[PDB]
Order: C-alpha cells, then structure tokens, then sequence
C-alpha cells in the first residue's frame, strides 16, 4: 500500500496528497537563519514530498529557496513537490485574499502553491501585525464572514494560482457554513488540525471522511511544547508508556509509532524537524505496521485534550473549540 517511493493519498477535487510532509513552524527567536532551507532540502533528499510551511512563520523564503534548489537539480519536478501555505487571521477580508496568496507565490518564487488553506477560523484587525492588540492587550477582533473569505479563496484556484483549497483549524460548524454554501464552487479538500494518540479526533474525522475531506494532523508529535502555546504541565506525549512499549516491539521510536498510527489511518502527518537525524527518523514509517489491536490501543490513549488550546482566543465569535467537534 503506502511506501517511501509511492505514498500519495486522494484529495477530493482530483489530486493527491502526500500522507506524511515536513512542518516548518520555528520560533523566530530560537531558529538559525537558514535552518529551515536546509531541513527542506535534507527532507527532500530522505524522501518527502510534502512540505507545510505559512508566510507568518516568517522562512517561507527560505522554503522556496530549498524547493527551488532541489527542482533545478533534477531531484524532483515541481510537481512531485506538494506545497501548503495558509492565509492568516489578518487577511481574511476578501479583497485581501489574492494579494496574500500572490505574495507567497513572490516570497516562494513559484507559480502555484499544490494547497492554500485559511489558517484560523477567526478574523483579526487587518495590519502589519499577525497579533493585533491595543495598550491594553485587548486582542482587535474583525466580523470574520467564512462565506465571503472562502469565495475569494476560490477565485485563487479558478486564477490557477493553488491546485487544491482547504482550511485549518476548523469545527463541525465552520466547516458547514461553507459546505452549505449557496453557490459553492470549491468544496474544502483538507482540514488541518491538532491530531495524535493523545487528541484523535474521533468525531471530527468521521464528518470529514462523509465529506470526502482529508484531515491533516499537525503537531502530529505533540508540539514543541512551547510554553507560549503549549501548557508544559501535561504529560508529553513521546513519552507515553504504551507508544514507548510498542516502539520497543518494532524497534521504532515513540515519534515513528505515532506517525505510523496516523498515517495508517489515512491522516495526513506534518512533522517538524530541523534536526537532520530526526527528520530522517521521521519518514521511517513505510517499513512495518501496526497490528488491528494495536491501532485500537492507540487510539484509545485518546484524552480529548489538545495541546493547543488557544485559550488567549477563547472570546473570538469564531473560537472554534468551544463546540464539542
Ligand atoms: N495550522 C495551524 O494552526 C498549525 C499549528 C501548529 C503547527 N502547524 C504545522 O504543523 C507542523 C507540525 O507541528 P508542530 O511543529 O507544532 O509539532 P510537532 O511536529 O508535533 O513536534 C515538533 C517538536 O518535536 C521535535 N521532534 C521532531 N521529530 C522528533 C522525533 N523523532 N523525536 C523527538 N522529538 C522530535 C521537534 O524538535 P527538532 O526540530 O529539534 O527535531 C520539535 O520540538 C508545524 O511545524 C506547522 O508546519 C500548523
């Protein structure tokens, strides 16, 4: 079935997805300028295929520079590289939309991106701040309209400029709102989400597979457990007792376990790594299998709490965790 080689799953709208793709968030604090283009090309080299990366995570310069290097090699044509970019809180109003995508394409230096999707719900103040906030840290919240936003996204696949539309970060409702639509013309292939043993969106899941629609799990490893995002109290998800006990039984480690769980599953997997042994560690999934009972007892490490809670948005009229799924 899925190999190193041959590991492409079906998007909705007729193309493909690799089921597993290098993350590439990094604290712009803490990461080496040229980190990120080298794990791109060390990803590229192991045998990725996928890379998930976002204008504000501030390298996705250094994304196009390692695609685009790889591509004038001859180590693989633009399209066996499959490239997700998102659309933040802060351009979502639809005149805004083009213009964003546009300026991804220019940062990136490539015609097309394979996948742009929404990457929050909510709508935030329109700015040259991803973190719209006053003197008094009240967060500057703008009337999202998902309707509006996603027309304006499809008018971007009509142009050519995105092969596949998709979102991130969003609920049952949410997801309704635009599969509802009046009009629709581009029904979201993808939604990217928290997912992993400790957060398997059971229910989530099962409503996206009724609409054809593929889930991505993102912090597919648990987070880097920023204390920003992440709550550091929660107990790590690498180091869970059965994901460790079975990475033992196959030689693999907790990280290779949870990936293959996902990807077994039919979830899409974006690990980061910018660590040339992880990164590698990573895609050595294809090489074994979990077991019927094994994938059940995986999945019921299931908490129902995420890692990434985005409590500070908690008031947002379109917090998207506040419903059940
Ligand atoms: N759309 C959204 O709202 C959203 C939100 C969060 C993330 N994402 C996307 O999802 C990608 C994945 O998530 P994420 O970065 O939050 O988290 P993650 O992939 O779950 O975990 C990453 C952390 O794990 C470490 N790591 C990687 N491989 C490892 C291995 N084999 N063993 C032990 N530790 C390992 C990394 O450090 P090293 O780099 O040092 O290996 C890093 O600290 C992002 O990078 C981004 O592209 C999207």
């Amino acid at each position: 079935d899925l190999s190193a080689a041959s590991h492409r799953i079906p998007l909705s709208d007729g193309n493909s997805i690799p089921i597993i793709g290098l993350g590439t968030y990094s604290e712009p604090k803490s990461t080496p300028k040229g980190a990120c283009a080298t794990s791109v090309k060390v990803a590229i080299d192991t045998g990725y295929r996928h890379i998930d990366g976002a204008y504000i995570y501030q390298n996705e310069h250094e994304v196009g520079e390692a695609i685009r290097e790889k591509i004038a090699e001859g180590k693989v044509r633009r399209e066996d590289i499959f490239y997700c970019g998102k659309l933040w809180a802060t351009n979502h109003v639809p005149e805004m939309v083009r213009p964003t995508l546009e300026r991804t394409l220019r940062v990136l230096q490539l015609d097309y991106v394979d996948l742009y999707i929404i990457e929050v719900p909510m709508a935030f103040k329109p700015g040259d701040e991803i973190y719209p906030r006053d003197e008094n840290g009240k967060w500057l919240y703008h009337k999202s309209n998902l309707c509006a936003t996603w027309e304006a996204m499809e008018a971007c696949k009509d142009a050519g400029l995105v092969k596949s539309l998709g979102v991130s970060n969003f609920n049952r409702r949410q997801l309704e709102l635009i599969l509802n639509k009046p009009g629709l013309k581009h029904k979201p292939v993808s939604n990217q989400v928290e997912c992993h043993p400790y957060f398997t969106q059971p229910k989530l899941l099962k409503f996206c597979q009724q609409h054809d629609i593929v889930i991505t799990a993102y912090s597919p490893l648990g987070t880097s457990r920023n204390p920003i995002w992440v709550n550091v109290s929660s107990p790590p998800l690498l180091k869970d007792a059965l994901l460790n006990s079975l990475g033992k039984r196959y030689n693999k480690t907790a990280a290779q376990i949870v990936l293959r769980f996902n990807i077994q599953r039919g979830v899409v997997v974006i690990p980061k790594s910018f660590n040339l042994e992880r990164i590698k560690e990573n895609f050595q999934i294809f090489d074994f299998s979990l077991t019927e009972e094994e994938m059940k007892d995986i999945e019921a490490l299931n908490k129902n709490v995420r890692f990434v809670e985005l409590l500070m948005w908690r008031d947002h009229p379109e917090y998207p965790f506040h419903d059940e799924y």
